[PDB]
């Protein structure tokens, strides 16, 4: 609903944005033929957003966005992940291998061009209209003969929007020498850690600092000791005016995916298959894992990351199912499609109703297969560690059946066994997880639909899942180190072919691939019908109050700094303070440890010009902007386009917002720029970064 | 802020009127006439109640009338789960061992008691706080035939302000109090233990009783000839509801507070009482919950024991949060330093000497008190086999006449009560191994109960082996082991039984510590009499209330929410919409009564919903309440009933030592929700009709 707008849509939205508080001129925010604020936004490392905040190429993004780079430069002598990092001179800034920043140099509507090229249709069912290979061939044809050679650092890309009803060509400028400049300690950068993931109120200082480097002329160049900081076209001014409740706020960034044009049948499928299976299976997996972690401190160390990784999409699915149950998402999709069908009936065009019917029929037809796919994926592929145990390759089996190539096969199988049964793998914990996961899987999936090896639970083990799992480990070459070494000393292909763990792993992966291959053909009729469906919605209600689905391209969103009521008699305000960090401090809980320098700043009220009018130190705020994954690190702007914060999360109540925006619950969780500048200043003591920024009173 | 004596109403009236009170002083409390105070009762010795009709109808909490609802519940008519609604007065159920106490008269007898005390001689006598001594004075003042000359009436004298003020209460007690109505437990206890001490709250915590009496309205025990009481005063029910900042007041019987604790007593309360209870109960509850989650039969057997352990555990967590964050220790220290500076200026050193005596006594009893709480939390309440059978002297002097069978039948009865339908020896062994490992780490060998010395001496430090051996060799270790003993009982078998020796040994140490600690209470009590006398002489009997002591008090404040933490606000009122948000059909605590769910769906709120069409459930107020105030009437600026107090938020449990204006709230069930449940859930129109409901 309140959307993720194309840069092209700024003109038609500008008057509403101005009426909601926007004060800057339209072309100062986005101008297709000149420098604008859009030129200070970057796609940071392929999946995050960033922003240029100085005339020397300084870039701000989230701490969780720059996390891998902070970790790659961290050692026992200089643990930057734990203590932070503050380069005191430009020469001290650390280079990063495999990093990139993408500027969106130009954006152009190429719809008529693509649609004319598509008219050369050798099959009306062709999926070339959505093919990256096909669209790249059109982008190259339009850009010219050797565009990348004649314009180094530039590249061209065409993307489909609105289900193939609109196409845009992006001219991108990519820089690959992006150095680490500064980062707060993890105690600030990820204060809530996993406990506060998707949570508002939030007290996390989620930021990190980088710098784009380039050749002498400001052109992209790979890492070189001769590289000089980039003088950019445009950079954000930092505001110290802060935020007030109801203030206008806007974001530019790269939201990844949404499903705003789902039919009511796709919402039901998302709930009853995708979300219910993921919720049920992960709750079983996590329940066994947590009991083992709480009983053995060594198991807690080995399984903490696996547990946290499983919980992230589990929490998302819980938040999504809450919106489906309470916010009428299914009903609003049904009303949307009924309105189009009634309009099509009045216009004498039945193709829109036929398109919704095709989507419904495809959803209803793939139901059993999709249920079986999610059941095996959540239950076994993700749920059971020994599902990803070593499977001897075709060439490994061939090698073991008269040359020195036998020792090569054993060394390769050993390397994979050592990665599977690593320092964090417990066979006992895995057997307990598998017994609970398989009991549920065997209750849901009938004998005729089971992976071939799982048929042995009924046929050979008289229904005893525990005995079947015990037997896999007791007899398998991968059941223990001593069992592998005995095999490695005298390896036979016939031992591997009958190995209970190899057979289980092969069998479950075979069933997983068979289901994937059977389900793949159902995607195309839905995609083709969505092109007709979205064309109708656009022709009926216009390319105005319905935004194109997110597709990792540059979008803008606007709203207000506003809290919300999560439940009866509870209100969460629009702004958190440093006081809230101190309330959450728990010295013996690694997630809620408070940095001693920050604790002292709070005690002494050493807030400088960064505190609010009441002398309180702001930390984070929330806004009615419409964001999703991909928007991490996005610049948050004032009514004047000045930087007031960085987007870093969204509350769980708004995760259903990828299908239907939730005005009374959905909020972008943003780190206040005053808190960012406080941490750089009083925690990092990196005055040179403050000095190179243009800070407005 | 306080829990004021009825006598202090005159002194507080102007401030109450400035805060919004509209009723005349003597209409609320009149020392020589009828007033609203006459409609308040002490319900069943530990709760408050209120008369709401000219036919003796009484409202109190559901958790206050819980035992009576349960005593009348059968498999055929389960009133606890289904609710109860007597459709005629003759259908109201009598209750054995129930009482309602009216506070007929209250008088200051300070000079009388202080003159009588002057005859003591021993300056360290504790008669000034002795219920037996004070009752002898109460009887002497009332007369040598008071209860016979004034039927239903009794007198009682209590100490206040540490023995600096005394009041005599004339009480009228009724023992025929019948069950009239109760909502189902899904309404009466909606939050169940999850929402205990929690605001926001969505629980309709009420039950309905009726006082019966003889033909003249005089107290009489249960009789089929008893007629409902026509009281001299009852509350009018308001349907005007509440708004944020509205004046609210409560009358009730708060039990205990510790408003005059020294800073050393706050430290002791934190570092001994609360930390030990928190640490020990967390170990006990952790083992119990693991076992309950792994075996559904263990969950059935241990649910009540788990819930009972959690209640004071949650209280201690809330209390320690206030000590850590609200500066309770610091404010007591400032209070005592101010008195000491004032006593230095006046030339009277006795106040500083009194605070010093309290500090020295606290410091001296520290190790013993730590040992007492450690054994009490760790073993006496932590381990079930600590309360296993110990053969009496009469029982041993029977097994060494044919009364050997009677001794075995008595020991068997106690064994059967210990190892009952809810007792698991396996769960108990696991709880004991974890509890004893912690206890053995905290209590040194020389301070251990004698049998626990065997962990180091006989079992090479293996707690698991020591516990396994207790059950493997004890006659109370299993039914088969008891039966083998019962067939061939010898006193030598009992005298060497590892479970009997453990149980005896831990109870001996528990009694020895109790007896060693008891003498330390008296110097603190005597010094508190001097300490509070100084505080009263210095800052007056005006902004410092006497500690609660289960006597009638009033408190006033406003209907107001609060901010529990940064960027979070809890408003002053919950709604029926909040009950529906919490509904979880497969969680017994959050099941919603189908009749109530239908009322919400159809918006069948009648005259009970607010101006916006939303149905209120509960509200909170800045009144100062504690345990004993459950069921208390909550009044308007006009003295009309707007709700019943039923709980207080955990953030305010430290309020028994220092009132917390920004966090402490009384959790009250809205009277409009009470009437909506009587009407649309119970269908008991006769109860609505007998109440005086004001628009
Ligand atoms: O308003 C529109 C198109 O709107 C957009 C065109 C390009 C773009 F990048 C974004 C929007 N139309 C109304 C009549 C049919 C076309
Ligand atoms: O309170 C919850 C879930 O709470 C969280 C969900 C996800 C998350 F990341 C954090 C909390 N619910 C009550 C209604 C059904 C869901
Ligand atoms: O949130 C809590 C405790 O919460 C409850 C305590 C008791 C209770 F009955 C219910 C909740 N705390 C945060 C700061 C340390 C204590
Ligand atoms: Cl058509
Ligand atoms: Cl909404
Ligand atoms: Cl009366």
């Amino acid at each position: 609903d309140e959307g993720m707008w194309l840069m092209q849509q700024l003109g038609r939205k500008y008057a509403q944005m101005k009426e909601r508080g926007l004060k800057m001129k339209e072309y100062d925010l986005y101008n297709p033929n000149g420098t604008s604020l859009k030129d200070a936004v970057v796609l940071f490392d392929g999946g995050c957003t960033g922003e240029v905040v100085s005339d020397r190429g300084l870039v701000l993004t989230n701490h969780h966005c720059g996390y891998d780079m902070i970790q790659a430069h961290s050692t026992l002598e200089h643990n930057y992940l734990e203590n932070g990092f503050w380069a005191m001179r430009e020469a001290d800034e650390l280079p990063n291998k495999d990093i990139s920043v993408v500027f969106i140099d130009k954006i152009e509507d190429v719809t008529d061009y693509v649609k004319k090229e598509l008219k050369a249709i050798k099959d009306p069912n062709s999926m070339d209209y959505l093919s990256p290979k096909y669209l790249q061939k059109l982008a190259d044809k339009k850009a010219g003969k050797n565009f990348s050679a004649k314009n180094p650092g530039l590249s061209v890309e065409i993307k489909a929007f609105y289900g193939g009803n609109l196409y845009l060509m992006f001219t991108k400028k990519t820089y690959t020498d992006v150095r680490l400049v500064g980062a707060p300690p993890s105690s600030i950068g990820k204060f809530g850690a996993d406990t506060d993931n998707w949570i508002w109120p939030r007290h996390t200082g989620d930021f990190s600092i980088f710098r784009i480097y380039a050749d002498k002329n400001g052109n992209p160049a790979p890492y070189s000791e001769d590289n000089v900081p980039l003088k950019p076209k445009r950079f954000f001014n930092i505001s110290l005016g802060g935020v007030q409740e109801n203030d206008y706020a806007m974001i530019m960034g790269f939201p990844g995916t949404t499903h705003r044009y789902f039919t009511a049948s796709e919402v039901d499928e998302w709930k009853s298959i995708d979300n219910d299976i993921r919720i049920r299976m992960r709750d079983i997996r996590q329940g066994v894992m947590l009991r083992e972690m709480l009983a053995d401190p060594q198991i807690k160390i080995m399984y903490s990351a696996k547990y946290a990784a499983s919980q992230n999409a589990y929490k998302r699915a819980i938040g999504a199912n809450w919106a489906i149950k309470t916010r009428g998402l299914r009903q609003n999709k049904q009303a949307m499609q009924d309105r189009l069908i009634a309009w099509g009936a009045k216009q004498g065009t039945p193709r829109y109703e036929e398109a919704v019917h095709e989507i419904d029929a495809t959803v209803a037809k793939r139901a059993d297969l999709r249920r079986r796919y999610w059941m095996i994926e959540e239950g076994i592929i993700r749920g059971i560690e020994f599902a990803r145990s070593p499977i001897p390759t075709e060439d490994e089996t061939k090698a073991l059946q008269d040359a020195s190539a036998r020792k090569e096969a054993i060394d390769k199988i050993r390397t994979r066994y050592s990665k599977f049964a690593n320092k964090d793998y417990s066979a006992e914990v895995d057997k307990k997880v598998a017994v609970a996961m398989l009991t549920e899987y065997l209750k849901e999936i009938p004998y005729e639909n089971l992976p071939l090896h799982l048929r042995l639970v009924k046929d050979r083990f008289a229904g005893d899942v525990q005995a079947y799992v015990d037997d896999i480990f007791a007899r398998s070459v991968f059941g223990s180190e001593a069992q592998f070494d005995a095999f490695a000393a005298v390896p036979s292909v016939e031992k591997l072919a009958e190995d209970p763990m190899v057979l289980f792993a092969s069998s479950v992966f075979d069933e997983y691939r068979k289901l994937y291959n059977e389900l793949r053909p159902y995607d195309d009729p839905i995609l083709r019908a969505q092109r007709t469906y979205i064309a109708g919605l656009l022709e009926m209600d216009g390319d105005q109050d319905q935004f194109p689905d997110a597709n990792l391209t540059l979008r803008f969103t606007y709203g207000q700094v506003k809290g919300y009521s999560p439940r009866d008699n509870v209100y969460y305000g629009h702004q958190t303070t440093l006081d809230g960090v101190m309330e959450k401090e728990d010295p013996d809980n690694w997630e809620f440890v408070v940095d001693p320098k920050l604790k002292a700043v709070y005690e002494r009220k050493d807030f400088g010009r960064y505190a609010d009018r009441s002398g309180r130190m702001p930390v984070a705020f929330c806004a009615t902007t419409h964001t999703t994954g991909g928007n991490s690190g996005s610049p948050v702007m004032n009514a004047n386009g000045e930087l007031i914060g960085l987007n870093f999360d969204r509350n769980w109540e708004g995760v259903g917002g990828d299908i239907q925006y939730l005005a009374d619950y959905q909020r972008s969780i943003i780190v206040d720029i005053r808190y960012v500048l406080l941490v750089i200043d009083k925690v990092g003591g990196c005055q040179r970064l403050l000095d190179e920024m243009n800070i407005v009173p």
